[PDB]
């Protein structure tokens, strides 16, 4: 009855490049867990080297129970140092007949708890890295409508010590709250450094917060890897969409970006370690209907390269094309769709 | 092997009424998760308009590992305003050879975080509403036995800043603790405003606490809807019971109450949005044995009305009777029994 | 396809003894959830009466993604009172080319929240007991290498109020964090009472913390039972090991120790109530692949004794040997492997 069907493919560049074409599609006839359905959404992310600044753009469109929403954001981003990154951007959103814009500037500092060479040198592929990452943000929003004015007013009301504590249940709406802990993540109370109305009027807020993780949170544990600006030698982009309702879900992703593979040391490369948050959080919705898997993965290496290690083992190979399907691989698929994080490692070399 | 069999039926009143007869029965041959079994329980709730005060009564009987417990409570309840409700009641409990009574008075204030007409007007059927709800309670208990005297004494011992913090692991015993977070809920430390012995002696405590939610907690997000006193034009009641052991669980619910359907706007009505907490919390015990579903739902509309929208679609219809079974519906059943919250919406009209 | 096969056996001593031989083996062809695989581990625990002091030894060996680790610890332990236990020990660990030793002394105080005879006398087999357990620790570690010196230095840096708060995401690495709450457990911020370098140099730290639980945490709720020093009339030990990878997991446990059975009152004895933490925490990894069960349990009573109550019922019996397999028992197996805590009670008598 219930079969999840999906197909993935990755085509890698070789040489120095970490770039890969990634394609994914899935279809499964189970209800989505969204308490308002149908829900559809499309997203697209582009990143282009400006000059080491990256202009990163996002556009998101969705319809939730027939209501249309959008979000657009364009941000320039750059690292000041290995621990500190800055961004400046602007964007807007719309929900049905309402919309508003914003602009902001910010800084983020990532900090690992307690780096040690004893670890560095003994663990070939480290995974959990605990740390805390501090956000400092300045944002402005034109109060060009009564809702905005109204909302700014109520915030000012609320803005004592409870404010920055209690805001958390407001910010991580619905099931988002509960996911924080599931990820071994933590969100600090927020601190408002200032809040004012500037010349129409603009509401301007300066505030901060930090989030931490015990190692599963990839945003902290893989801070540098997740922003591979040094390989961004041409535009990258990724697009995805899903349609979902009480009968099924289907989804398509396609993109071209760097970071798909990574040096693994000793002449070898790997497909990058699977990010853990996506597994753990999708693990919260993946266990609601039993299903069988009808899945395939195709990996096409760059010319001349061969897979040196794969567990689960690929099923077939020809020249640079490798395919996985059935067996342990299908068991792994099921496992990860339900929230499992077992390693599926693929190393290759020339 | 493992089949959950269940049957549900709802018979609605028409016109202005939101009332419905609700019947439900389930049987499944899997062990309950209770670490003491067998466990049986029966509960009954009545609500009668006094005058806009409601007298609400609860009687609960259970046997846990052969020990008998009971609980009875009668409370008069009323809203002062849309945000503030008050109650006054009394009751008692028994556990094996021990029992004690109590009486109390209290007030509860519900507060939504940050209502906006921009939302109000754009979202036709809103679901997650974040908020915090403040309880203020005065309770008295006759210290008519040595256990009571003893317990009051130890509380007074404990009553520094830790007290109201640490009490939480005491209050949400066993797996109840962990469920708070699963629900995106939060419970504040308690504050004891006063504690005294009044003329035999009576221990009297005045204390408070608040609980919050990110929108899944229906108690906050659906504060007003959950107390449909305005439709309580005659007594309402509901009764349920379950028997459970290491081999199976069976349960029966039957009731007649208002609030089963609701105006949905535009001439339409709906069966009320499914409350989310019950799904999410039963989701914590629903994934321990695989099972197949053998389920049916029968909805009988009021004369003359027809279903205008149902997803998943009903399976058969005749005159005012509609039935769901198999297919997407059975998949939805499974989904919700495991902790899923996908919408199953049913709208009808004349 | 996916079958978990396992076999358990328990051979009990009779008379006054609570001792039992426990054997367990499992094999299942699903990927482990460890994000680095393969991972293998072996552990052995011995406990010997010194004089009421127990010398307890642990040796753990593992290989994680080809890196070898070890841990050895020998501790003498004793109860001062029913609430307070003390330990003194020493040990060391190694990770690949690095190692370090340590020694410590400590005290642990367990405290139940609010004991009542009204409960004591009415509940024959109590399960959830809320409490908090305070640790006070003194530890020393020779700073005999640069990593150690380096690490001690960074800790001193970090050692304000955040320190003992934030340390938690460091300490409960990866998915360990999230498990605390799943268990209804809580870990307090740590307090450093002192930190110094003593004459090579030795880093010495005195610090404390407490952990609490709502009743599922067995360490608190079963404080005394879990250290059955009074029955330790000869050495006890237990050994276990597992091998795991992306294709399967296999595990073996074998041991001889007291505490396997317990007086149940009224001439009866029981196999001890199943500890709940192991179920709840393994529940976090047990739901990632569907499987069928191929399991058996054999219990061999002491001569002359008979099972007076078993639910689920045993399948076959002969003389003192009882066997469970299939049916409700297999359903129970599945249930507990997925995180279920339903009671499987076995009482016997002569
Ligand atoms: C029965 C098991 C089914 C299954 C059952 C479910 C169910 C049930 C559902 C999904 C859902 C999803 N599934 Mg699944 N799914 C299966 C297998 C798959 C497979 C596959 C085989 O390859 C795929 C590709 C998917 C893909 C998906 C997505 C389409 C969707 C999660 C959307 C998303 O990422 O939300 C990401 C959302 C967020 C990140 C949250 C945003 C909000 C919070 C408030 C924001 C805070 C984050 C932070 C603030 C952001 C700010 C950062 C900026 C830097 C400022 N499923 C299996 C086989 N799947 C869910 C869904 O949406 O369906 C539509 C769902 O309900
Ligand atoms: C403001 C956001 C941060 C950032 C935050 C993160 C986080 C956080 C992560 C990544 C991860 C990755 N990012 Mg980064 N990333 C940024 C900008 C960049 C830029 C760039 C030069 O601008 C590039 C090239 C990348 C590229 C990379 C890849 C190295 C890696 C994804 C690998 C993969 O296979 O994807 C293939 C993609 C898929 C199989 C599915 C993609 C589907 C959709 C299209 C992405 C939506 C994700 C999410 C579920 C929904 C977002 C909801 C938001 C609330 C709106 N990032 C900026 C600086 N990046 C991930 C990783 O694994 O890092 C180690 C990860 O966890
Ligand atoms: C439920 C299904 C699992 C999943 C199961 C699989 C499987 C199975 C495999 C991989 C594999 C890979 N995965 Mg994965 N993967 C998930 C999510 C991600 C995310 C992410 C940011 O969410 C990242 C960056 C990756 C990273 C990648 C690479 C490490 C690797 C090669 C890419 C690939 O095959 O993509 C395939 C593309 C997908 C799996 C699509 C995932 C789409 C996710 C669900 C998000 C969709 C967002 C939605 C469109 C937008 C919502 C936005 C709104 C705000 C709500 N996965 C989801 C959670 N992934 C392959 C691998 O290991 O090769 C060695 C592989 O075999
Ligand atoms: C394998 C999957 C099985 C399944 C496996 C399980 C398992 C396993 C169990 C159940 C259990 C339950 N299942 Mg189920 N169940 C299935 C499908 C069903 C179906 C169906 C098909 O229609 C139904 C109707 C049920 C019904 C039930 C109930 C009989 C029971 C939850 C009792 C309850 O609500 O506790 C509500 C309890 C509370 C609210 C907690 C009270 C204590 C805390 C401390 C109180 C705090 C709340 C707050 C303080 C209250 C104060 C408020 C006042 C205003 C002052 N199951 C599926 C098909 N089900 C559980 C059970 O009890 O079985 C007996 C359980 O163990
Ligand atoms: C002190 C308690 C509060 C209160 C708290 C809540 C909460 C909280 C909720 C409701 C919900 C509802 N309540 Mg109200 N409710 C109160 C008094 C009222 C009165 C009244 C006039 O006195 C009435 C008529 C109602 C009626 C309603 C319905 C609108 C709705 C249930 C719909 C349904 O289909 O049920 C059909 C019933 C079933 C299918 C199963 C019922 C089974 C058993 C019999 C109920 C036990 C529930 C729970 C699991 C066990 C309780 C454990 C306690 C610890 C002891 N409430 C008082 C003021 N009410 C629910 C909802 O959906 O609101 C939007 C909900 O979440
Ligand atoms: C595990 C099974 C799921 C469940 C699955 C279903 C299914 C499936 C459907 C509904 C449907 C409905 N559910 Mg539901 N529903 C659950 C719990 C609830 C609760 C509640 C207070 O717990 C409420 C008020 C409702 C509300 C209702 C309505 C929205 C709707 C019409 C009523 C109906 O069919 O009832 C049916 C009656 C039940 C499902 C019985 C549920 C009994 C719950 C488990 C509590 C029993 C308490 C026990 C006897 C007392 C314990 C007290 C002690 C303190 C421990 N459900 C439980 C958690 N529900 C129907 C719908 O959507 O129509 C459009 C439908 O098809
Ligand atoms: C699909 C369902 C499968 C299944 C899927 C999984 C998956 C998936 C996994 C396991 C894993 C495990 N399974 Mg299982 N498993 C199944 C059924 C079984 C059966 C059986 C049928 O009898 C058995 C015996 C096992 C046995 C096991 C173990 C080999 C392993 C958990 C190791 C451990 O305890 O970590 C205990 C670990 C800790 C306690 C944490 C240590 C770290 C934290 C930081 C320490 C803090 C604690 C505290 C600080 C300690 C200090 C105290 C001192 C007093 C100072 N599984 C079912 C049938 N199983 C997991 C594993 O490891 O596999 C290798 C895993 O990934
Ligand atoms: C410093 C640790 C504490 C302690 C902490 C605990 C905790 C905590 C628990 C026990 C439990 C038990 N302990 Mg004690 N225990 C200590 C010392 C003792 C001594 C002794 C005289 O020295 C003895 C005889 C026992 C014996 C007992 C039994 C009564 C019972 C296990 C019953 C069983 O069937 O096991 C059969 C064993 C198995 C079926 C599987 C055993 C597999 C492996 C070999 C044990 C590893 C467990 C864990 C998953 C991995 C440890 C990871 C650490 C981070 C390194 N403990 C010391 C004082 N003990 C458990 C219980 O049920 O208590 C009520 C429990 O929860
Ligand atoms: C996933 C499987 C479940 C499990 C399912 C079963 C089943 C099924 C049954 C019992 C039964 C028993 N279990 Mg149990 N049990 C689990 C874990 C434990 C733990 C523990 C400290 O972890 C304890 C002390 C016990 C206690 C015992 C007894 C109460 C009872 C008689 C012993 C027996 O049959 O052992 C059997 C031995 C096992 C089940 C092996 C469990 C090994 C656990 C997973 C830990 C392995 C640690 C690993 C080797 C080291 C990791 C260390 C590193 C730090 C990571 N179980 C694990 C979590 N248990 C039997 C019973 O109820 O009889 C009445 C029975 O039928």
């Amino acid at each position: 009855t219930t079969t999840a069907h999906s197909d993935y493919e990755i085509i890698l560049e070789g040489g120095s490049s970490s770039w890969g074409q990634v394609k994914g599609r899935a279809k499964v006839n189970v209800p989505a867990a969204i308490p308002l359905l149908p829900t559809d959404c499309n997203i697209r992310i582009d990143a282009k080297p400006l000059d080491g600044v990256v202009r990163f753009t996002t556009k998101i469109e969705s319809v939730v129970d027939s209501v249309k929403n959008t979000l657009n954001v364009e941000v320039d981003i750059a690292n000041e140092t290995k621990d500190r990154r800055i961004a400046v951007g602007e964007g807007s959103l719309s929900v049905g007949d309402f919309s508003h814009s914003f602009s902001f500037e910010g800084s983020v500092v990532n900090m690992y708890y307690y780096r040690s060479d004893a670890v560095r040198r003994n663990i070939p592929n480290p995974i959990y890295m605990q740390g805390r990452q501090f956000h400092d943000i300045l944002m402005k929003v034109p109060l060009d409508n009564n809702d905005l004015v109204d909302t700014w007013e109520g915030f000012q009301q609320s803005i004592g010590a409870n404010f920055g504590d209690w805001i958390r249940e407001f910010w991580f709406i619905g099931p988002a709250f509960a996911a924080i802990n599931e990820g071994g993540q933590r969100i600090s109370p927020i601190v408002v450094n200032s809040s004012n109305v500037e010349g129409g009027p603009v509401g301007v807020t300066r505030w901060k917060f930090s989030h931490a993780g015990s190692g599963v949170v990839d945003s902290i544990s893989r801070w540098t890897e997740l922003f591979p600006v040094e390989q961004l030698n041409k535009p990258a982009s990724i697009e995805g969409g899903f349609r979902s309702d009480s009968q099924g879900i289907e989804v398509k992703v396609d993109g071209n970006l760097p970071g798909v593979s990574r040096d693994a040391g000793g002449g070898l490369r790997r497909i990058l370690n699977h990010p853990l948050i996506p597994l753990v959080h999708h693990g919260m919705v993946g266990k609601f209907n039993d299903f069988t898997v009808d899945t395939q993965l195709k990996i096409v290496l760059p010319k001349g390269y061969k897979i040196r290690y794969a567990a689960p083992q690929f099923r077939s190979q020809n020249l640079e094309e490798y395919r996985w399907s059935g067996g342990a691989y299908a068991r792994w698929v099921e496992h990860v769709c339900k929230g499992g994080t077992g390693q599926f490692e693929v190393l290759y070399a020339q």
